[PDB]
């Protein structure tokens, strides 16, 4: 499945994740795609904290989704 992500720069990234994949995984691809650790940034959806807890499906994160990037860890 394909989705999109946002950010303080208001952009979009076409990823290839699955609706049955755990946030982590999905949060792993990107971190890999670009090459950045998620320990610096996290994904958001519906205004809730996206965690490895469940998967996109459990999060209702279907295809052609849009996550909201946070302003990195503390310090803003």
């Amino acid at each position: 499945m394909q989705i999109f992500v946002k950010t303080l720069t208001g952009k979009t990234i076409t990823l290839e994740v699955e609706p049955s994949d755990t946030i982590e995984n999905v949060k792993a691809k990107i971190q890999d795609k670009e090459g950045i650790p998620p320990d610096q940034q996290r994904l958001i959806f519906a205004g809730k904290q996206l965690e490895d807890g469940r998967t996109l499906s459990d999060y209702n994160i279907q295809k052609e989704s849009t996550l909201h990037l946070v302003l990195r860890l503390r310090g803003g």
